[PDB]
């Protein structure tokens, strides 16, 4: 769209449900003693996103400061990791994320920028935050009904299914989103380094929506020690490189085990209020593939 | 520091004040009928930050796009869609040089930035002042320390800060309460009425300095494009902007941003703001991590 065009919807709507979703959110986590971190947004390592099922291999986008390259925040996983390590315990933040998706991943769900409230606890289990976050979505539910009187899936715990199960059953995670009527996990997925493998078992889980909105969150149990994690990037094809600083810290011993999650902003303001595409509830839409006007 | 020192410092307090103002200051918005708004970092426009350094920029699918030096044409466009009272938790970035490494600068930074449609100067400065008051009122149930407790601020005009102390970071440092510096002459979207600037800023005391800025805005494309030009600016460096504002969109508001880690860093007490931030962004000093 052009910039008239833009500023001329009316998604006041979308926005008044946001804001109710981030005070929700918010006070969710500071209710149970979490840190509120700030987000970065440079730095010279990032979440490399690779392997990973859901995607097609990007690199992030770089800028250079005082001379040294820089990557745009892929997101901020390893830097929760460091958190953690600094022994802040319970940690999160808005963190806003710069993904340079292709057109073939605007499928509604993707925008190029958006915002997903992540957060890491030192210590926890692959149950414990799939735990937290029913309770987080089963009373969001709850109040987005009295919110805007219509009526949202009532389940308090989410059936569990295994990845490869799923590929079997359905052939991919968006049918199954499509076949579903409430919320179910997907375990077990082979992906980054960074999340904790254990005799060919992955110790993580992404919250999927029903009625084909599809992923909303994703997290895991992670590594923390470093031939370990050193063997896991080489497999994949990655450089030790790209990951120096984190390196030293998991050489030196000072990561320690913690599992998290993050939750998209944008898609589950989307969910609530039935939108179409993810565009619809962005003031500045960021349509995969389609530089912005504003 | 390596990477191993930095995360070895303790910011644990730090942080626990942070969490803190965070929830203070986000509930005080929502409270009076915000609508809570999530950042942009890339854009074809950005603050220009002049008259008062270039945006970083990098190539997104061709087309050259700069990242947020601040999110203030964007709050004039939310206005004009009719969100009517908005706020943001914006980060910025800022490759100030290594001068600006005076304590209060760090080249990465949030800031709660927000604007609302039809608000005069006083309007806003009434509403900051009663934020802080407040702040600093449980500030002292935090931390059992005695902060400042004027309840109003004293206001200076620009020049009479200029001739009297010769700069904003002189007058902080003998200061014992937060005062307002107004009429100040700067970038193009501040609201100029006959050389008089309705614009203004926050300074906290004892040499902190500077916490928020903030002014009524122009939204004439007429008076705005003249302010571009006399700058000596590229009107295409604005387009879709300068599109709205012809296009008759924009709408008179005001509003402000204030400096996140600034404050925190006051409630601590900390002498350098990298000491409130887990992975510090000073000027002249890319990061390790
Ligand atoms: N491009 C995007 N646009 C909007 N929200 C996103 C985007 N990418 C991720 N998210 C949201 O934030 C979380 C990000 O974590 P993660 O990187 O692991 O997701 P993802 O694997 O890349 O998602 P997907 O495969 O659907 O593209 C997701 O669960 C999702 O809710
Ligand atoms: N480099 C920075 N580091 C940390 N906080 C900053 C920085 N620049 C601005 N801020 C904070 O956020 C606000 C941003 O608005 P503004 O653009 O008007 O600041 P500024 O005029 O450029 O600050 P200053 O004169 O100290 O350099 C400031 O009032 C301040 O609190
Ligand atoms: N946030 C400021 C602009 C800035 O200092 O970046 C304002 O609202 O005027
Ligand atoms: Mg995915
Ligand atoms: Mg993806
Ligand atoms: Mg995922
Ligand atoms: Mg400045
Ligand atoms: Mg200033
Ligand atoms: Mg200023």
């Amino acid at each position: 769209m052009n910039a008239v065009e833009i500023i001329s919807r009316d998604i006041y709507k979308a926005i008044d449900i946001q804001t109710k979703i981030l005070d929700y959110m918010t006070k969710f986590f500071t209710d149970r003693g979490f840190k509120w971190l700030l987000p970065i947004m440079l730095s010279p390592i990032t979440d490399p996103l690779w392997p990973d099922p859901a995607g097609e291999g990007i690199r992030p986008a770089e800028v250079d400061v005082y001379g040294v390259r820089m990557r745009l925040t892929h997101s901020m996983i390893l830097h929760k990791q460091l958190a953690i390590a600094m022994g802040l315990e319970k940690i999160f933040v808005l963190s806003p994320n710069i993904r340079l998706e292709s057109r073939r991943k605007d499928d509604g769900r993707h925008s190029y920028e958006f915002t997903q409230l992540d957060f890491e606890i030192e210590g926890a289990k692959m149950k414990d935050v799939m735990r937290l976050i029913e309770e987080l979505i089963y009373g969001l539910f709850r109040k987005a009904e009295e919110w805007t009187g219509r009526e949202f899936p009532r389940a308090r715990h989410f059936k569990v299914y295994d990845y490869k199960d799923i590929l079997e059953e359905f052939g991919s995670d968006e049918k199954a989103s499509m076949e579903m009527e409430e919320p179910f996990w997907i375990v077990n997925i082979p992906r980054e380094f960074y999340d904790r493998e254990e005799n060919g078992v992955w110790k993580n889980y992404d919250l999927i929506l029903p009625y084909g909105y599809g992923e909303v969150s994703s997290g895991g149990e992670r590594e923390w020690e470093y031939e370990k994690i050193v063997a896991k990037i080489r497999a994949a094809g990655l450089k030790e490189d790209s990951f120096r600083p984190y390196l030293e810290i998991a050489r030196a011993g000072k990561l320690k085990p913690s599992a998290g999650a993050g939750i998209g902003v944008e898609r589950l303001v989307r969910f609530i209020v039935g939108a179409k595409h993810i565009a619809e509830v962005q003031p500045f839409p960021r349509v995969p593939g389609i530089p912005a006007v504003i």
